[PDB]
């Protein structure tokens, strides 16, 4: 069970794979049977299978870019949230959406569940 | 009236501006009766006005505590939303910050059913 500090770092590093789009990397954060909710609200992914497909499917050729735009907030129970940005192009026209994060951590350093809020007032084009 | 996206937004916005100007009372009527609240979490969460009350009175009521929107707040389509802020205030003598993120959802009144507030000692910072 990952302390605050660990916790930190744990995120931190997330954004970055997501920066460079190391999608067997990402996948392997997650713990084997982890839950996804990306937008918040929809039905969650669950399972290694269903995770990677759904990254390969949204990082898969696209050429993103995102940055951390605020400290990871960090609790003692091995959860965390944090705000952070991401923007394209494809389409010649600069896109950035703003999203929080929350994440829980396993006994063993992985993500339990994930959820992700944000909605289409968060994109700025 | 479960509120949109765009609507919670506002009332998270205006959450924050309540807790800047010290108003305890505006505050405990953003919540529904039943409410539940976790500041910090991960620590029991207190149950229905009246320990929610109380515990406001605590914390914001002694202490000229200082608060701001540190980016825009992230909203759902159920209700929900998200946001990250800074304190100010006097820890053990000696002026701090606090990097904190809130997490709440509404129902379908426009009330505050459920908060989350994400922090530790590593979100805390010296003047």
């Amino acid at each position: 069970l990952p302390t605050a500090q660990e916790v930190q770092g744990l995120m931190a590093r997330y954004i970055e794979l997501v920066d460079v789009g190391d999608i067997e990397a990402i996948v392997q954060m997650y713990a084997d049977d982890a839950t996804v909710e990306d937008p918040f609200g929809q039905p969650p992914i669950h399972g290694r299978e269903q995770i990677a497909a759904f990254f390969r499917q949204g990082l898969g050729g696209g050429k993103v870019r995102a940055c951390l735009t605020g400290p990871v907030r960090a609790s003692h129970n091995g959860c965390g949230a944090m705000p952070f940005r991401v923007e394209m192009v494809w389409n010649g026209q600069p896109c950035a959406l703003d999203v929080i994060l929350v994440m829980r951590f396993d006994e063993h350093g992985r993500i339990q569940t994930m959820q992700a809020y944000w909605s289409e007032v968060n994109l700025s084009v």
